[PDB]
RNA sequence: GGUAAUCGCUCUCCUCCGGCGAUUUUAGUACCUGAGAAAUCAGAUCUACUAAAACAAGGCUUUAUGCCGAAA
DNA sequence: CGCCACGTCGCCGGAGGAGAGCGATTAC
DNA sequence: ACGTGGCG
């Protein structure tokens, strides 16, 4: 689902990041093991220094600078995207892209890939053909300037700088294993590690016959050998049915044949004229369908002009050869293949094979469901017995069953989209919980349909009519969405720390936030853009004048035609596009800072918005307090197995909540008679006494700051939280402060339909 | 009705390799305001432009075409 | 202290498997 | 969906 797309988003956007930083921490190794010492003064007009370096000598800080910058932006290598690429190649016939964002500089001040301005579409998305000419002149006219490079650095670099893995090996080297890419972690008998040549190829289905085995190549010997016989075979003539030896005879001239037009060789084999037609697939379109031997025709046409027999090739090599040149589409994966193939290739075989593949890949469609068991069981029978092809697939009935497995009793099932499977094992829990209890009478709906009907037929005396849970549960992992992002900037007023939040004035939505705001008087109130007082009158002036019911900078660019700007006597001022304005006050924040050089929870850059893991009832027998101490996913360091609160970073909470003083900790808890009466998770069941009538509601999580907050969902749907007025349904919260209460109570509440009371837990620092 | 195989045309899922961004902190310049004839200085450090770093909090040993980390 | 309105990340490009659906069919 | 200040 949208969830599973955006963790794979996240992970390959971590890994293109994480190889960039690799890219620039490897090239300050090579700077300095080279004989030359990083600056400490960084220069800022690095495309000048670009234009400087293509003629004129650079020093070693300028360089490395360039280099630096260079190592980020190394372009791509092989709408408005495709416009701009356009652009791009009618401007490089001339000149390289340094000088093309030079005069974008120039006469309009910026480089990166927005630039509408009809329209013209301007961009940064370059090729590395061009980044690679301009480095390679930098290097030639350092070099004739007597520089200090040497060849092996620009080589290294180059090295460095072309960084690409290939899709066909994923992640992980040979110390590092990870079962995401090639090198597996896997270990056999002897404890070596397990090497791959490819990933895509595990991931091959298997055959729809024998269910061990991996399927066939569709332009291989054997596939078309066995499509032929299929189709000919099924051909009726003047009524009369092809025979063996007219079977084999018209095999033999249509391979043997450049061209093929089954009216004339049939007449021909049969020595017969022809009256009527059957078993002809004429497209009502106008295309007469046939299964020819059609890789064979051009193979047979490009092999024979260097003078290669494929005849002479036996029928294993050519179905590998063929399955190789079917999966692996790149020089290097196919040269290694064929290495490993003991069979030995004229370099010429490969280079022809090669270039066979890349011109005509559409013969290589896909994967014939069968294997080369099967089809090899079956080709042999086929010509011997003039018989048709699914009567010979019933002769020895291999299509038996599968029910082994289930006759000698999930997995079995979950094996054969991401979401079906959950239902389907909600499906199959409830199912097993009736059937212990009393009771026994699409692609994803058709397996479940067979496997639910094979496994009640599995059953002895059983008459059951199989004629034709929405992920409830509980929440229970660890490591989910920690934080929302959008890292914040925050500022200081009157002692308050306040966080900053900029409005975008050329978004309608946020055009009418702003008219809103200004015209409440809520903005000027405010201290951001008050630092220029004469700048602010201007977007009142721009704003009640053209008011109206749209945004009024569109219409001030469409009748004035200039566009906002800073005061200025010389009208100089940078154009104004963004303002900022205050939000308020933080209160929930993870202390980010320190990962920007300042001080430890200076609290000058935050990240808000946290999310609930679990929260603790706590119960103290001598005056029955309330301490519902709340947890979060940041007090948690856990990876898959260990989720462990720690020591630490639970007896602040509990000090917080007012459990403990400074002084008393987790082990201070017997004296008050403190301990778990609970242990709620998000969707969960909860009870309540507001009242004296006994409220029982899904508990959800802790907000705000008040002591005793808890929101609570209808134990009915959450879907209906509170309906208030006629026909709107506002998501009302259950804020309420559990400060003065009496009772709490959990239902554990299996899919049957019981309830269980639960009692004092054991504790939560689990692994 | 159901099953297998083919051909052509239209949608979805999983995995991998990259690019352009966006948001922040620090620094420079412009824009503002004082001193100054101006330059330049100090201070504002709001609105942009340019560099570097951060980019789920955090963890590894495999010190590198390094690895994990937002879904059963 | 209790209410209730605000506000939260996008776009491209190359692959390769694996699922379906709709038309023609050949049949069990 | 659901946190998380401000303003009576």
């Amino acid at each position: 689902t949208s969830n599973n797309k955006v963790r794979r988003t996240l992970r390959e956007g971590r890994r293109t990041k994480r190889r960039q930083k690799t890219r620039i921490e490897d090239f300050k190794q090579l700077w300095e093991t080279s004989g030359y010492i990083i600056p400490h003064k960084l220069h800022l007009n690095i495309i000048e220094l670009r234009n400087k370096g293509l003629t004129e000598l650079l020093s070693l800080d300028e360089l490395y600078c360039v280099l630096l910058s260079m190592l980020k932006h190394r372009g791509i290598s092989y709408n408005a995207y495709k416009k701009g690429l356009a652009f791009n190649e009618k401007q490089l016939k001339e000149k390289m892209p340094c000088e093309i964002q030079l005069e974008r500089m120039k006469k309009y001040g910026k480089y990166h890939g927005e630039f509408i301005i009809e329209k013209e579409y301007q961009s940064n998305v370059f090729t590395t053909k061009a980044y690679k000419k301009e480095l390679e002149k930098i290097f030639e006219t350092q070099r004739c300037n007597g520089n200090k490079i040497n060849t092996k650095f620009i080589k290294k670099y180059m090295e460095i700088y072309e960084r690409k893995r290939e899709y066909y090996i994923g992640p992980g080297n040979e110390k590092s294993r990870t079962d995401y890419g090639i090198y597996t972690t896997r270990t056999d008998e002897e404890g070596n590690f397990i090497d791959e040549k490819n990933i895509f190829g595990k991931l091959i289905g298997k055959c729809s016959v024998y269910p061990e085995e991996y399927r066939a190549s569709s332009a291989s010997y054997t596939a078309q050998e066995f499509n032929l016989l299929n189709d000919l075979n099924n051909l009726k003539i003047n009524n009369e049915k092809l025979t063996e030896f007219q079977k084999k005879e018209i095999v033999e001239i249509i391979k043997d044949a450049s061209s093929v037009n089954m009216r004339k060789i049939i007449k021909k084999v049969i020595d017969e004229d022809i009256e009527q037609y059957s078993g002809a697939r004429i497209d009502k379109k106008g295309k007469e369908i046939y299964h020819t031997f059609e890789i064979y025709r051009k193979l047979k046409k490009e092999l024979k002009t260097i003078n290669v027999d494929i005849d002479s090739f036996t029928r294993e090599e050519l179905d590998k050869t063929m399955d190789i040149l079917t999966l692996n589409t790149e020089r290097e994966s196919i040269v290694k293949a064929f290495d490993e193939q003991k069979f030995v290739y004229e370099e010429n075989l490969i280079k022809k094979l090669i270039e066979f593949r890349k011109n005509n890949q559409r013969l290589f469609s896909g994967w014939h469901s069968f294997s080369y068991k099967a089809m090899l069981q079956l080709i042999p029978v086929m010509y011997k017995e003039p018989k048709e092809q699914m009567q010979l697939l019933t002769e020895m009935n291999v299509f038996k069953s599968k029910k082994e497995k289930y006759v000698n009793y999930e997995n079995e099932v979950v094996k054969e989209n991401p979401v079906v499977v959950k239902s389907i094992r909600t499906t199959v829990k409830i199912l097993n919980a009736l059937i212990k209890k009393y009771g026994y009478p699409r692609y994803a709906s058709r397996v479940v349909l067979n496997e639910m009907q094979s496994f009640f037929e599995s059953r002895k005396y059983c008459n059951t009519k199989v004629k034709v849970k929405y992920n409830y549960k509980i929440d229970k992992k660890c490591n989910r969405g920690l934080c929302n992002q959008t890292i914040y900037g925050t500022r200081e007023k009157d002692g308050k720390i306040h966080k900053i939040s900029s409005y975008n004035i050329y978004d309608d939505k946020e055009c009418n936030s702003l008219k809103k705001m200004i015209n409440s008087g809520k903005g000027s109130d405010l201290l951001m853009y008050n630092n220029d007082p004469k700048t602010y009158r201007d977007m009142l002036k721009i704003l009640e004048t053209y008011s109206s019911e749209k945004n009024p900078f569109v219409a001030y660019n469409k009748e004035t035609g200039d566009y906002f700007r800073k005061y200025s006597k010389n009208h100089n001022g940078p154009k104004v596009e963004k303002v900022k304005y205050y939000s308020g006050q933080i209160n929930s924040c993870i202390d980010i800072s320190h990962k920007y050089g300042h001080a430890k929870n200076s609290k000058k850059v935050v990240l808000v918005s946290l999310n609930p893991y679990r929260t603790d009832v706590y119960y103290d027998n001598d005056t029955g307090k309330y301490y519902l101490v709340g947890v979060k996913y940041n007090h948690i360091k856990c990876v898959g197995n260990k989720y462990v609160i720690d020591s630490e970073t639970y007896n602040e909470l509990l000090r917080k909540e007012g459990v403990l003083n400074s002084d008393e900790n987790l082990e201070d808890l017997n004296s008050k008679n403190i301990t778990y009466k609970f242990s709620l998770y998000k969707n969960d069941i909860i009870q309540y006494e507001k009242g004296g009538e006994y409220y029982t509601e899904r508990f959800l999580s802790r907000i705000k700051e008040q002591k005793n907050l808890i929101e609570t969902k209808p134990i009915n749907k959450p879907n209906f939280q509170r309906k208030n007025k006629k026909g709107e349904w506002e998501n009302t919260r259950n804020q309420i402060a559990l400060a003065k209460t009496k009772y709490v109570g959990k239902l554990v509440t299996d899919v049957l339909g019981n309830c269980y009371i639960v009692n004092m837990e054991k504790f939560s620092l689990v692994v």
